[PDB]
């Protein structure tokens, strides 16, 4: 929807950085979940209980690196 | 489909509105699907209840929030 609008130029904008990045964090949210369903399913205790420790570091990192890049791009495409 | 109808313009239009209202709803409806199975999923009879609670609110919340969407969204683009 907001590619419309936008007209077609050959050089890297603001928007194309700020959609790219969304794209990835959403994408690797899903490849986290194919990792943890791997290892799960894979039944043995070692790696049964890794899973959640998985689930676990992903509801710290991912908030963190998102507030780094909102913080890294704001402060870019501020002035 | 509304896009390609629509002429590109930069400021917010009473089709954008509407749009983003419909696209929330069904998407918060099928995310309370996704808050349900999972609390439900682990099925100890404390989870169980609180589930049915979330079943029981959301057929009463979801056409009430609508409703006061409407009559919010018309009164304001009625002129
Ligand atoms: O966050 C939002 O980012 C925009 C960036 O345009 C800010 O907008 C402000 O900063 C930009 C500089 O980049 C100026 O060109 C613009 O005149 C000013 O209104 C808003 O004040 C802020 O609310
Ligand atoms: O019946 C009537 O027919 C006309 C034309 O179809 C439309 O009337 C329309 O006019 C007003 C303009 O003041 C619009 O804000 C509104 O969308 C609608 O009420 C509606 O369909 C219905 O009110």
């Amino acid at each position: 929807g907001i590619n419309s609008q936008l007209p077609p130029v050959s050089y890297i904008k603001a928007i194309d950085v700020w959609i790219g990045a969304c794209m990835t964090f959403i994408f690797c949210a899903l490849l986290e979940f194919a990792l943890v369903n791997h290892i799960a399913n894979a039944g043995t205790t070692e790696w049964n209980d890794i899973s959640k420790r998985v689930d676990l570091i992903s509801r710290a990192l991912f908030p963190v690196l998102f507030f780094v890049f909102n913080i890294l791009y704001w402060s870019r495409f501020g002035h």
